[PDB]
């Protein structure tokens, strides 16, 4: 089913909808434009408004679909399970093809940022015929990150060891001052004169202040250290079939620590990538440069 | 020395503030008679962690229980940007200075947690002053950071949280000091109830001071930075005095390393065993801790 929730107050030309999937979950989505389907999927601690600066341009040549991850934004936030399956990337990925089935699309182009990229990686493996191409933003594979855990990794990515502690520790810490934690996750990501306005920060905060999101976020991270790694090892011999593009911040953390394109070679057939003049979020920090790079890739995929 | 009255938790012991040569003042509990035996606590306790074993040990020794700088009721001086102020070299200097001021020469040493990391540096910087060492539930700092892997960073996540740049961890702990103390103590102990509510209350009295929370962080930052430099600068050196390792079979350090093995690479004369407890045998299984320490001190002294 589709319920219409008015126009997007943040992204001109896009309509907000609540879509009920066959797995009984309801997701919040913003849709705009016309043409071949393009899904842009946000990460943590954002929601789909992270695409507000690029989405309208992209909508000129595509039907742009901006979902809120389960547990995030305004999508449902189901209570979880002890193995964290409910927030595994496999379940998240399944949410994405079921949404597409519900909007009537068959094959689609996919772009994913932060958590959204991890969902995408699993999406491209579980449903290789559905995805025409992939663009993963500012991430190296989940299994690779944890496998290379060293003093330096654990220091620079300390949340990857804090957000995974057993319930309710991280949930309790964050709840002490949600805005403070959000600032760390956002001002650490940018650090280049105001890529996130007070209005956009308030919108992300509005969502982040819901303890149900706080918990989903921790379950997502817990899954990434457990069930997601089980799933990723079970089919480690498999490779992403569609063309893959990596876009990452030359001044972000992952770009300063690893050869980004190099981390995706064993995981995919045809790969390519480049560093952008920003930190963690090129769609917010250097939108115009981001669009150009995404357009070239999308239009090159036959 | 300035008398502060009888200890309210350790029968027969007196509390004192002692002013060292480096201008610092440390709180110390002293009881007993005989040769000096230093027992140095770690994080997030104070010298009261030794309340269960100290009076028994006081029968044959003059037992000295300092609060590390930055902890308990000792001074908590302003730190420096390199973290040298809370480095294990400096902390060790406080100890030898404390002994000079109490008039003692050579002494026996025991260190738990941060206290044992201090003793490591102590035996290396002042080999003549130490008759013997016992380190409790610790593998050397350099070995721990070097073997950093997923389960380690997960099990000992605070080694990556307390070292985040100022003022992040401090701000987070300040939101609810008692909550974060409780999680530490719960994660340390395996023998449930080894830290009574009264004992916990005494640790909380000190931990809720923001000056203590900052110093704790500085201490961990030292261990991730300047401490490792010192350890590399004399990597060929080895502890000469007899070394004993007592750790908890049921805890993290016990399950991740060959404890005795990690120390053989740092010392000439090494022994030790796992006790049926978590991180703090002096509180979780006092009788077996006393028995084990006494045989070592007797076989050596
Ligand atoms: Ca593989
Ligand atoms: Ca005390
Ligand atoms: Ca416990
Ligand atoms: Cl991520």
């Amino acid at each position: 089913t589709l319920i219409e929730c008015g126009a997007s107050p943040f992204i001109p030309g896009f309509a907000l909808k609540d879509v009920r999937l066959e797995n009984g979950l309801t997701v919040r989505v913003a849709i705009g434009g016309s043409g071949s389907p393009l899904v842009l999927l946000h990460g943590h601690p954002q929601n789909h408004t992270t695409w507000r600066k690029v989405a309208p341009t992209l909508a000129q040549n595509h039907t742009v679909i901006l979902p809120d991850l389960r547990g995030y934004g305004d999508s449902d936030k189901p209570t979880s399970d002890p193995a964290h399956r409910t927030y595994s990337k496999r379940t998240m990925a399944q949410d994405i093809v079921m949404l597409m089935d519900a909007l009537g699309f068959s094959r689609f182009a996919f772009v994913g940022h932060d958590r959204g990229g991890r969902v995408g990686h699993r999406l491209a493996l579980d449903y290789p015929d559905r995805v025409t191409c992939c663009t993963f933003i500012d991430i190296a594979p989940t299994a690779t990150m944890y496998a290379l855990t060293d003093k330096s990794f654990a220091t620079r990515y300390f949340w990857w060891f804090f957000l995974i502690q057993p319930f309710p520790l991280p949930e309790t810490m964050i709840a002490h001052d949600p805005a403070f934690f959000l600032r760390k996750h956002i001002s650490g990501q940018l650090k280049i004169e105001g890529a996130t306005s007070q209005e956009a920060f308030n919108e992300y905060l509005r969502c982040y202040q819901n303890p149900e999101m706080i918990h989903a976020i921790c379950e997502d991270y817990r899954a990434a250290a457990t069930i997601d790694l089980d799933d990723d090892a079970a089919d480690t011999s498999a490779r992403i079939r569609c063309p893959l593009q990596l876009l990452w911040g030359g001044l972000g953390t992952v770009g300063q620590l690893y050869n980004v394109v190099g981390t995706w070679k064993e995981k995919a057939l045809n790969v390519q990538g480049e560093a952008l003049p920003c930190g963690h979020s090129p769609q917010e920090e250097c939108p115009e440069y981001f669009i150009q790079k995404l357009q070239s890739f999308l239009h090159s995929v036959l």
